[PDB]
């Protein structure tokens, strides 16, 4: 390891440094030294809330550098200096102004966590399916309008996160990410589901609360390896027969939406141990059916 | 005026009425409600109320009921026939859909539709051409009407937290609009027929998703406050420069990369956010330069 270099950390005792700095209220850092390619087995390299306006062109020939954290850096432009790491495990670029990604972001393919979040960009490349070898991406609270039609290209994608999008609408390529186990699309505005969505063989926890989800398609079923769904403080008002095809759902989540039934497939969820239906227009008379279909059931109204 | 009434206030010409709090259950309203006959305000908040008789719509001397917190799953039918209704306040009360007959009221002055799950309003709210206040704030109002510019008195409208993706071109037919407040909305833009609002002081647009502002916003020589702060503005029209009587213009967090050589024409602009946007030290000093009098935030 290593901490914070102040007259580069006594000489660098030898130029064999692994970790790196980080910014505080009080360590302004406009600029970064040019001595940066000396130090030949960088792993880790952090630069949390830095003033750095711009990257110098060494940043690039660190081709051992493996993780890079330029959060929190007021960077108006993505820098392309950091592009030419062809073996990069983890780019951070988050809380850094970015009205566009850039199209050569393909060109890194070695990226396994790549984190836009906190970004006001509008679209994503179409080279963003060039990186299959990323297993985190984040998209979190970002000027999102649509996601791309390659972003099914990813082919390794573990975790995909979209929290605080501009997601009216879900790619129909989006089921081609076998190997997805964390989708996030919680406070989107996604009015529906692509019936594409079951081909997400892989996905243990799917996160769609506090969106404007009206309904849920007829292949929603499909996915047997489903365990946890948040769909709550949605506009959902049925569910369609076929939920109880979730072999493996344990936990259930339908607070704050517009359900006045449910159907009578609900109780061929045997693993389900949790339903929340508490805010939804049920009747006393149908509240006691849900009651006699699930008995196994930890059930909230 | 009046209280909560336990034995109904010793038999009680009474003139207002009750309250609800928490050990106050109060699920259904007796029938006995004919005979006060000179109510003019009548409070119903936070009561357990599922249910009204048809006996509430004998009072046609009523003019102010508020039924505030209550769940009712479906607006009372009984009520629409209080055709000299000064005020409704239904908010709180869980309502999938704004019944078509509510034009039948008609001598509405103030509205409250506020904090309702309903998602379409109907045609015949153009009907209310009385209405001076509707508030429509935090329901699922996926657009509005067609007839929303037919209310010709509408002096206030709210809509913050709707999911307003777009607003209709008949809005400028609007022409006593005052207060207008669609923040924390979906807009992507507004539509060019937004220089009909004549009589628009005050416009509030902020924490949404506007683009771009269109080149008619300029003919609201009205307009006296503008807030349009994080929303997603990335340039401003050149007919900025005709709001002459803008005093206050909000524009922290968006995109904005320059501003139109426009803006020193208004004299009349006193207070100028800009924080939070992506303005060079070169552009920054032109803009305090162009607009002298005013205390400009950067």
């Amino acid at each position: 390891g290593t901490y914070k270099n102040l007259e580069e950390a006594l000489r660098n005792p030898d130029k064999v440094f692994v970790l790196k700095m980080k910014g505080t209220e009080r360590t302004k850092l406009v600029t970064l030294s040019r001595e940066i390619v000396r130090f030949q087995n960088l792993k880790e390299l952090d630069l949390e809330g830095n003033q750095l306006k711009e990257f110098p062109k060494e940043i690039g020939n660190l081709k051992n550098l493996r993780k890079l954290d330029l959060s929190e850096n007021p960077l108006m432009f993505f820098p392309k200096e950091i592009t030419n790491l062809e073996s990069l495990e983890e780019l951070n670029i988050s809380g850094t102004e970015l009205t566009i990604i850039p199209k050569e972001i393909g060109n890194m393919n070695g990226l396994l966590r790549l984190y836009l979040d906190e970004n006001p960009f509008s679209e994503l490349p179409k080279e963003i399916g060039n990186l299959k070898n990323v297993l985190r991406l984040y998209l979190s609270n970002t000027f999102l309008k649509t996601l791309p039609k390659e972003i099914g290209e990813m082919q390794s994608l573990e975790e995909l996160n979209a929290t605080g999008t501009s997601l009216s609408k879900l790619p129909k390529e989006i089921g081609n990410l076998k190997n997805l186990s964390n989708l996030n699309l919680s406070r989107t505005e996604l009015t529906t589901l692509p019936k594409e969505i079951g081909g997400l063989r892989n996905v243990r926890l799917l996160y769609l609360e506090t969106s404007r989800l009206e309904l849920l398609p007829k292949e929603i079923g499909n996915l047997r390896n489903l365990e946890e769904l948040y769909l709550y403080q949605n506009r959902i008002t049925e569910l369609p027969k076929e939920i109880g095809n979730l072999q493996n759902l344990k936990l259930l989540h339908l607070n704050g939406n517009l359900l006045e039934t449910l159907p009578k497939e609900i109780g061929n969820l045997k693993n389900l141990k949790l339903l929340h239906l508490s805010k939804n227009r049920f009747s006393p008379e149908e509240r006691k059916r849900i009651r006699q279909l699930l008995p196994n059931c930890e059930i909230y109204f």
